[PDB]
C-alpha cells in the first residue's frame, strides 16, 4: 500500500498451510521449522506468478533474510543458522 | 570422513549439520521433526562430513540444486 511496511507476506504452504514462502523452495513456518526443497515447499513455485510483491517474515536477519522458523534466518535461496530469530 | 547419522524419512537423508537433514531423495529438512536425530551426532566422538561433491563455503552438495554446510543450506545450481 503506502509502503513496504504494508507488504504481504507470499503464499502459503507446508502442513495446514501453516508455513509461508520465502522463495521459490523455501517453505518456513514457526511450529514447522524450514523446508527447502523439499515436497512442501513446492507450492512456493507459485508465488512466482503472482504480479505482487511479497516478504514474508518480519523480523530481518542474515543478509537481506528476515526470521523464518525458530532460530532460522531465510531469504529467498539461502537458511542460515541464526540466534538472533 | 565418513557420513554424519542417517536422518529423515526412510532413513534416505544424511544429517550434514544438528539441525540439517538433507537427501538427494527429499531435500533439506532445517530445523524440523525431521532433522532432530542430527542432535544425536554431538554424542558420538568421531568427525563426520556428509556430502561429497564441495560446494560454496567450505559445504557439500547435499540435494539436487543445494549446498549445505553444518549450518546454512543455499540455492546453489552446481549441486
Amino acid at each position: 500500500a503506502m509502503s513496504d511496511l504494508e507488504l504481504r507476506q507470499c503464499l502459503p504452504c507446508g502442513p495446514g498451510g501453516k508455513g509461508r514462502c520465502f522463495g521459490p523452495s523455501i517453505c518456513c513456518g514457526d511450529e514447522l521449522g524450514c523446508f527447502v526443497g523439499t515436497a512442501e515447499a513446492l507450492r512456493c513455485q507459485e508465488e512466482n506468478y503472482l504480479p505482487s510483491p511479497c516478504q514474508s517474515g518480519q523480523k530481518p536477519c542474515g543478509s537481506g533474510g528476515r526470521c523464518a522458523a525458530a532460530g532460522i534466518c531465510c531469504n529467498d535461496e539461502s537458511c542460515v543458522t541464526e540466534p538472533e530469530c
